[PDB]
């Protein structure tokens, strides 16, 4: 028949559709070989992957534990260092090894390449005692092969995962693929090799930290308060990271656990540096990781009302006592070193006691207001994006500020409630504020805690001869500072 | 090809579900379900079939595709790291959870597409049952009086005519009267009437045209009617989260 369409048509879809993640605000940076270098990888999910023994569980076990004053964290991230050099690897998250590789005793063909193909001979485990057993015997028989890379090439099975590893023979060149044969009896569907996604590993050198961590930013960057946690890193190590976190305005933090005589001798290579934080170890003691304390009560906020919080006055049972002096305790602070200290309070005796960054005079020196200014930044680029994605075009003309102003409102509405715009007393800043903004009269409403304007100029970019057009916002708000101090005098009669 | 007409259900093994959401990625009204190898047929692709076919379109009738019970087909995946892996893929299965020592449903109602077309499959099925609805009643219009004048009393009329199909569509759950500014901006640009946004209170906006123009096949001027409708389309809940604070 005639079809339908003919006399009545309609057309479906969904409106405003694209969705724009929010950010999330810790990621550790181990160098065990189970993680694959280009990865990134909700506490017993941390147990059952990584074994009981691992440090990573030591370290989930602490930092899954949390209050925060306001009743938890809930997420983590792992990713990989290359510490050394290292052979080509290809690695298998389904569930296998069921014991049922019974029937590939009919001479198994698998097919895998450096450069040129490689078949391999027939493969029978019938028997197949043990997944342990299966592979050997493949390892048996990639072993025959002249390739240099499969002269002495090693296959392993893990148990706490299900995954089948493959790594070649020479250290620092080198890659390898498997490829998905014809035949019936082919083996790379009952192995996790090529299916689905499959890390393949190229060969690599001994490599850098602050090189790791940019390509660990590369493939996801949904963190916030990164640190390493292996084996102390070298002062020099700490330098080129420091500097590297300090590139990116007010992106991250980086957290270094140092001991007190060492805290001198940072200091002064880590100087200016935004975003770094110094944490005091106890030598001889237990490890009890002191560098996790900013990090959790950074992920345990939630950005509900009076979130702004502060990273002064709060209690950590689980670490010991670092400083109990006073003189100690000035000659800390001088560094700029965070630390448990103890004080009696008429008898009972330990908190957290400085929420102080290492940084310039322009950076943000304590830790809450960089906090918030991370979440504000965050919060514009989503609305912005998001507007971008959803609406037709944005014209250049005042229905464009209009309708930019009217999306940016609800942020700036709810930055109120959470507590990092705050409506506080100088002559210096309200000349630097009538200096800055051309408009006077905008500190006095600086009132309501803010101050927005909007440019929408234009102009010609460099990579093409063509005029592209463009926003320019200024924002001034009043920061989040809290009271550390009391001073007071009983005057009687 | 054909906007939001039919679905269209494929089984696939684990392994396989990898290879596809590649070719298949976008291609609206398309649903991938899990198979479990090496066990009984216990077919699975019937699932979202079955529970579109069973609808009545009843008060209440909106349901949802997620939680749901199958206690016919058997369990496809039971960790947290193969849940994760498998969502990346938009696969539907049968997940497995302890709740205080009892052990199985439907675990999502996703479908795969681009960002214009509908991802949950209970908006699809909504927006199916509006288009045949509208459809047949403008046809019917069409069929039974004598001529639709192409002025005041046209939009009125067409407008009267339409009108009971939106009331069962209140009462149905495929409008929602619900919480952007990004979505207040898209609706008024789109249409060039503000305080839209404040009725679609209500639920919904339609607005009718009544142009002319010539086509192509006569020379002859033939009219025509355009019409658009916006609604708040109904989406349910399907995470919790709270804090008890003590004292």
């Amino acid at each position: 028949m005639i079809s339908q369409s003919r006399y009545i048509r309609i057309i479906s879809g969904v409106g405003a559709g694209a969705p724009v993640a929010g950010r999330k605000l810790l990621r550790v940076m181990t160098t065990n070989n189970v993680i694959p270098p280009g990865i990134v990888i909700d506490a017993n999910a941390v147990l059952s992957y990584f074994g009981a023994q691992s440090e990573e569980y030591q370290r989930a076990a602490a930092y899954f534990k949390f209050i925060s004053k306001s009743v938890s964290p809930s997420s983590i991230s792992f990713a990989r260092w290359v510490n050394t050099a290292i052979a080509p690897m290809v690695v298998d998250n389904l569930p296998k090894t069921i014991a049922d590789f019974a029937g590939f005793s009919a001479g198994v063909l698998t097919i895998m390449v450096g450069a040129a193909e490689q078949n391999i001979t027939a493969i029978d485990t019938s028997a197949a005692t043990s997944m342990d057993n299966v592979a050997s015997i493949i390892q048996t028989e990639i072993r025959k092969n002249a390739d240099p890379q499969l002269a002495q090439a090693t296959v392993t099975w893990n148990q706490n995962t299900n995954q089948f590893t493959l790594v070649g023979a020479t250290i620092g060149t080198g890659v390898l693929a498997v490829a998905k044969s014809a035949d019936p009896q082919d083996m790379s569907t009952a192995l996790g090799w090529s299916t689905s996604n499959v890390v393949n590993v190229a060969g690599q050198s001994a490599d850098l930290p602050d090189a790791a961590v940019a390509k660990s930013t590369n493939v996801s960057n949904n963190f916030g308060s990164f640190l390493f946690a292996g084996a102390p890193l070298d002062n020099d190590q700490i330098k080129a990271v420091s500097a590297w976190n300090a590139a990116q305005n007010n992106q991250f933090i980086y957290t270094v656990a140092t001991s007190l005589a060492n805290l001198g001798t940072l200091f002064t290579l880590v100087n200016g540096n935004a975003g770094t934080a110094l944490n005091v170890l106890s030598a001889t003691a237990a490890n009890d990781f002191v560098e996790q304390c900013p990090s959790e009560i950074l992920a345990a906020t939630n950005y509900e009302p009076g979130a702004s919080q502060n990273y002064m006055y709060y209690q950590f049972p689980g670490r010991n006592i670092t400083v109990s002096d006073d003189t100690v305790a000035n000659t800390v602070d001088k560094s700029r070193g965070n630390y448990i200290g103890v004080t009696q309070a008429n008898g009972q005796q330990a908190f957290y006691q400085r929420g102080i960054l290492c940084g310039g005079p322009t950076d943000a020196v304590d830790m809450n207001v960089y906090a918030n200014e991370i979440w504000l930044k965050s919060a514009i680029a989503q609305a912005l994006l998001d507007l971008f994605l959803n609406v037709n075009a944005v014209p250049a003309s005042s229905t464009g500020e209009a309708m930019t102003l009217a999306v940016l409102q609800p942020v700036l509405d709810k930055a109120t409630a959470n507590g990092t715009f705050t409506y506080k007393e100088s002559a210096v800043q309200q000349q630097y504020i009538t200096q800055v903004t051309g408009d006077r009269r905008a500190w006095r409403q600086v009132t309501l805690g803010y101050w927005i304007n909007i440019t929408f100029s234009s102009y010609t970019n460099s990579n093409t001869g063509l005029t592209e057009w463009k926003a320019n916002y200024t924002l001034i708000y009043s920061k989040g500072d809290a009271i550390r101090f009391v001073e007071g005098s009983d005057v009687m009669i």
